[PDB]
């Protein structure tokens, strides 16, 4: 009944040491929020309510203090390990108890996302009955991603992971939306080219039998890089500049859930209250307002 | 009739000086193209290529040293002085000849837009045969604009300049389109108390004869301040981060004229090749290979 | 590591809710390090290496594990939890049998320093045999800070906590360098309106006694704000561009450690490799060679 | 009986292209004031009263038209045009009989400074009787500037311009102090590999006669990269952070003007006239009640 999500939220973080020795990179703040709620809000947009969260053997606890079972914000989420980060698409292994017969989608931990319409964009994708659904964004690097390259009539003709010589600068982002078909999938991968069980071998998979649409996400969405350092500090500049100037949050989990009927009213108060003696608890309570 | 576009870069900048003693305000860099790019950007995707600029006396040899013509982008840019900054409503006065019989679209040389689908928010503006249409944005700071106030059903209800109590948190932005009725309006206001001939005032009396419609800007677009020193950091490195991730420029004059074919590809390379040697001229180049 | 200090880490971090509901706000990132590295290499460089860290219940054995006994920087850290935030003056009661007979300095954990010639503004207060030595900084804000009031000759004659009317625009900076009857006062200390055991009450003290130096720290050092999401921002920016200007890191401990010789080339070079695949690694392995 | 000193604002300005298309690059802002008061601070700092500013045929004047004679700061400017950029040494050829017998400083104008004891190290540097004195800067791209090797003890023992392989990440700034000696040293220039009247030359052969004192300035100055759009967004940056953060101004002429007594509290009160209402109007004012 619930629509269901993972977000994989695990990884080592080695590029981002000596910071990731001593918090997970998907609970360092973007601005005034936890990495973490960006793409949990990004699920719960697409109207996803039922979601596993995926993260290390020392992690996973700590999203779990942080986020509970989700009843609060009226989803369900659950946990699990990864042991090693062995790749992406060890994702639907993990997680083939929680997916059962059901669609599901994958959103990496570190995927930020900002516009308008964002909804719209992935409503095509959440209504799909067969096949696959990604999205692709204009880079200015796109041996960091995977590439997606299309023929002179704009159809998806090739995927490489990382390429040396890219075939285009459209990268894949990290939102995908999968039918029932990604578990076996999975679960017959070989490791690749880079040792990993690899999201975008599944997507190529898709690719061949013709079953991959690639939404195309335009130039006035903000895909933000969280890849170094530098690029962390820009994402939180980047939602700073946003929220201080409308006084309105992106992805507030509870102001989603509230906004898209999941909690009521006197449930957002309730979560306000005890926290009214922060500014977050205080623009909460001001929801309920009007 | 054709849409006409007047974009008002007057003002003396007291706000900002000394700054603004040695720059005008619209010619101050949003990391890397003027200030007044961007709201010509606008006019340009709205599909407006007949455009007068108003400016002070002291800066329009400036203007012109920047934009010329606006033949090189397919345009035709036009000149007129404001004498002194007695308010916005002044801009139908100034145009009315270059307006003559036409419809009318005034942007502040200050207002900065970005954001997926921008074209498509203006559409029906651009297609209203009579009337007037506005633009209304959510912002923490509702008192320093002229701000509208909504009725429980959705309907802008009253309009009011820079309230002391406003009456809601949405800002009317500085992009304006008016019918041929506007010039008359503007010629029968009396300056308010502050002595000024507002644009609110304007607003009101279409307003008033139901003839104003009022767009939704939603929380996925960004509509950048502009109006002290911290602000125009924050504009420019939001650009920058944009730009920077996408490999893509915001607000390129010349890159919008060409896509929208008001020149082509061998004026643009007519464009690029004097500019070879710096980045926005290799920028330009590669615009023509791929 | 004869002389001593102490690094005050705990705190409820309130204010920065989400942020810190999972991570301790000492361990949030500025710019590439954990916040932690600041004060503790702003004690390295005065020449303490026998460190107590104190933070909560639930964040002290997070510090530990990150930086265990210190003995791979050539220092000694050692770890006691503070039960509740009742106030910095507590540190010296949890301290008390660390510090044993010795002076002690105390800073805390969130706070910044940089700028040239620290190492000497310090070193004088490290060499003082009696008394107590503070730093005084001008701020914009000094109602939110302890102030301290100079009269004309520029002697300081008076401190206050937070003061609704402050005296002058003096801070008084978290950084403290104590004699030993510094233990008995805190012992002394009843909690202030504000439910807290203030160190501005032994300062004061101090200051009564005729024994307390104020060191001013002019307008060419920067002590950077942590307090909010938009001021860690600020912080990080700040760092970032000296870091990426001048090909040197600010509050690097293993830096410190090697530059001051605590530790020789060999040890730094086993401490760069895990940290090798980023420009923090790769930045320690060559100060090794060039 | 003032002393000298030359500030250099011409070149180019292609790189900045279309920012620098309609303004002089040394009149964009860096925060809150034109980028030719810094070095113009600068300058002031170190006591030089007597200035000439140089730059392109297009841009002298608009300097001239900003600051006048500049003895309502109780300077004396004046203005000479560099027919072309043919290098920093042509200068003093340019300059020659601005100079007649007396010492002369140099400083570029889009060089920005800032620490703490700066007008103690220039102090020095202008103290000197006889000879040159530099600055040494660790910066990440040495290759881009002049650079100094130093001895194992050391001692500067080579200078080199814009290295292929940089002998150390020691760059020489863009601040000069010389006795009357380099105006006959410039006249003896031949144009070096780049076919530019080259500093460095001039330098070496202080280097050589054992005239040159290469001071250090270390790690706590910042020195301010003005190349980029980026390195402008930057600078600006760092400058409001301390700004922000302390209520006092970095490089503000008219504040250091009366703190060195150059003028008095009527002369500020006059100067504070027109930019009364805004901030940096207010904060002139405030100086001369508190
Ligand atoms: C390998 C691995 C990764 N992760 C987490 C760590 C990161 O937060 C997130 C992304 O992992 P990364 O190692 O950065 O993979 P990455 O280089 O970011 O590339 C992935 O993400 C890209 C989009 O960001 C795509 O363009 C690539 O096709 C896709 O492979 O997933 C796990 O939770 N488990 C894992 O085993
Ligand atoms: C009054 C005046 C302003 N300007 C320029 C200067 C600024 O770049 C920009 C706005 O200047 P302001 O001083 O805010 O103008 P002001 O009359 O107080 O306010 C207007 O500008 C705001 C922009 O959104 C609106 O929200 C208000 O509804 C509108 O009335 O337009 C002109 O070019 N000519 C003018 O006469
Ligand atoms: C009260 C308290 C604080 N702390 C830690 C948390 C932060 O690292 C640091 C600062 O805590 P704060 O609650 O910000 O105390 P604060 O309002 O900043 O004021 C203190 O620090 C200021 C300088 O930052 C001084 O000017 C004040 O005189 C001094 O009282 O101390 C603790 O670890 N335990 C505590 O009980
Ligand atoms: C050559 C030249 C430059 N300028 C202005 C243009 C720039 O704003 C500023 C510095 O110009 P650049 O062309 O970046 O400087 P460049 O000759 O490459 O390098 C100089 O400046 C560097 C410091 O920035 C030093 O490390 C070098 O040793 C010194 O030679 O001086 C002039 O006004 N006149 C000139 O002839
Ligand atoms: C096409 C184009 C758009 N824009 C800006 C205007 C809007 O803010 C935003 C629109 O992007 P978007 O609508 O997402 O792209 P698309 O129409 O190609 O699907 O980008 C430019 O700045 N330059 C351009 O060349
Ligand atoms: C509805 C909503 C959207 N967002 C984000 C998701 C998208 O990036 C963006 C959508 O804005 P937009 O589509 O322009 O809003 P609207 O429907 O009001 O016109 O805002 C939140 O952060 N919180 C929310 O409650
Ligand atoms: C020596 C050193 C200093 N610092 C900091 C302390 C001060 O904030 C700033 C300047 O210190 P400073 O001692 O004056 O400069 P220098 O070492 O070049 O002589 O640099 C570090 O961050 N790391 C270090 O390895
Ligand atoms: C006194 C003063 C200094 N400065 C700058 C020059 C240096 O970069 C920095 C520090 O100067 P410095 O004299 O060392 O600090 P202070 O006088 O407070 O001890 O401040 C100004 O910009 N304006 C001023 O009025």
């Amino acid at each position: 009944k619930m629509r269901k999500g993972i977000i994989l939220a695990g990884g080592s973080g080695t590029r981002l040491y000596p910071v990731t020795m001593a918090v997970s990179k998907q609970l360092l703040p973007i601005y005034d929020k936890p990495m973490i709620y960006y793409p949990l809000s990004t699920l719960m947009l697409a109207g996803i309510r039922d979601i596993l969260i995926i993260s290390t053997p020392q992690d996973t606890p700590r999203f779990q203090q942080l986020l509970g079972d989700g009843s609060q914000w009226g989803l369900n989420l659950q946990y699990k390990v990864q042991p090693s980060p062995d790749g992406l698409a060890q994702a639907f292994i993990i997680g083939e108890e929680f997916i059962g017969g059901d669609d599901c989608a994958l959103v990496l931990g570190d995927n930020i996302f900002y516009g308008h319409d964002l909804p719209k964009l992935m409503e095509a994708a959440v209504n799909k009955e067969s096949g696959a659904t990604v999205f692709a964004y204009h880079v200015n690097d796109p041996e960091r991603y995977g590439v997606v390259e299309f023929d002179k009539n704009g159809t998806a003709i090739s995927l490489e992971e990382k390429p040396l010589e890219p075939k285009s600068n459209y990268a894949v982002t990290g939102l995908y939306f999968y039918d029932n078909d990604v578990v076996q999938m999975a679960k017959n991968l070989k490791p690749s080219a880079r040792g990993e069980l690899e999201i975008t071998d599944i997507n190529r998979i898709y690719l061949e039998q013709g079953r991959l649409s690639v939404a195309m996400m335009g130039r006035g969405y903000a895909w933000l890089d969280t890849g170094t350092h530098q690029s962390l500090i820009e994402a939180s500049n980047f939602i700073a500049t946003i929220e201080e100037r409308q006084g309105l949050k992106v992805s507030c989990p509870e102001e989603i859930a509230f906004r898209k009927g999941f909690i009521d009213v006197e449930q957002v108060r309730k979560l306000a209250v005890p926290l009214i003696k922060n500014n977050y608890g205080q623009y909460l309570y001001k929801m309920t307002k009007d």
